């Protein structure tokens, strides 16, 4: 098992971003061919746990057989086809868990992110008990140094040190931005922690996988939000309500 | 590198063959998602071999990026969704080549199959030198016999053992069937040859993998024939030239 917090900065409020997220998570993925298609809903319903953590909990199996050619749908061991996702929505706070049928107990990603209106000050905000908060990796991501994306990935439209908002004004982000981000009129910050327990068990692979999988993820939250900032002008009217309208109305295209 | 040679016997002519097959794989897939998107075909031209080989030739990759969830799409090594096929149509000669760009000259799966028109009883129909036909393990596959079927993977319509074609009167096929097909009035026969060779590199696992492949080939080789028996009045009336006129129309359903 690995554990790292990737700290990403943003100049946009805790608020903004719950809507920024849904709506990127949907047109970075506008692109998937059977998009939504062999999602089973187990579970969705509110839940508290002990400790006062309060939402509303989901879990899903993404089921990858028909999206897969024959020859490569037959191949596969039983059950590697089948991804579970289970989710605690409880913004500002969310925790996702992904696991893998064929793995079983061997795989696990686990998410944990807090959603914090400052400028990733906070240690330890998730509260680990201090042996295990020795072993976590604190890895601060800037949106706007292009040294920390990959050329295979780089696209002037996604990059935030060359996009201004239009309906806000907001951007370009210089080399500076974080340092005049709290006294600069009119934009809001904050910061979100997400912390990332990566487990993949094996046996001479399990160190190299558990890191490649953690590099991956850092790949993913850099260029998810560097893209999430420059898609400022297309979601940031968007209400939660025009969020959820949005989904009902893709979940209503199962008419299949 | 594990060969194994599965021999299937079939009361179909070979002529009849060519059609069936072409028309099961489609039928077979009706079901997936997206079907046939995300194929790029590099090659698709004549070809003869210095041996006097000749056919059409194909080269194909099935990028599957956009068949799977953003997650999950990420995640994969570089060039791990992208599976190369070449194919050799030269009927009643077939040959077919699958690789991964990921596991580069690592992995390779390889089917070349003789149609003939007898009861299987060829001895190195592919013309192996000596020393490579002795470590080939020859396996005959039976349609009709339900202890050659996973449990799982059982369907009563798609049982040789319980279906009788009303356009032609064949089947059901019990078990001394084979026995009775040469001398029985009116029923062609034929036996497909598939030479299977399977590598899959890897360290401790070689040996377990490569079998594990040979395992699901066989269990495809036998339900596939299964189906494409009990799909017989679905197709045996289609000509070669109806299969072509299919492909197209669904190939000009690339309006996408």
């Amino acid at each position: 098992v690995l554990l790292k917090e990737y700290r990403v900065i943003l100049p946009v409020s805790v608020d903004e971003y719950q809507v920024g997220q849904l709506y990127s998570v949907a047109e970075a993925s506008k692109n998937e061919t059977g998009g939504g298609e062999g999602v089973e809903v187990l579970v969705n319903e509110p839940y508290e746990k002990d400790d006062g953590e309060k939402g509303q909990y989901t879990h899903k199996i993404y089921h990858l057989q028909s999206k897969v050619p024959t020859f490569v749908r037959m191949l596969a061991p039983e059950g590697a086809l089948n991804i579970h996702e289970k989710a605690w929505n409880a913004y500002p706070y969310c925790r996702t868990v992904i696991t893998n049928e064929y793995m079983k107990e061997d795989f696990l990603i686990k998410i944990e992110t807090w959603h914090k209106p400052d400028l990733g000050t906070q240690e330890n905000v998730h509260k680990l008990e201090p042996e295990a908060w020795k072993h976590v990796e604190a890895i601060y991501i800037d949106i706007a140094d292009r040294s920390q994306v990959l050329s295979k990935d780089y696209k002037a439209e996604e990059d935030p040190a060359k996009f201004k908002s239009v309906k806000t004004g907001r951007g370009p982000l210089g080399p500076n931005w974080k340092q005049e981000l709290v006294n600069q009129k009119d934009c809001p910050y904050m910061c979100a922690y997400k912390l990332v327990t990566v487990k993949f068990k094996w046996w001479g692979l399990q160190n190299k996988v558990e890191n490649f999988i953690h590099k991956q993820e850092k790949r993913l939250f850099t260029n998810f939000h560097r893209q999430l900032f420059c898609w400022l002008d297309k979601w940031v009217d968007l209400t939660m309500d025009d969020i959820r309208r949005m989904e009902e109305e893709t979940k209503r295209q199962l008419d299949e």
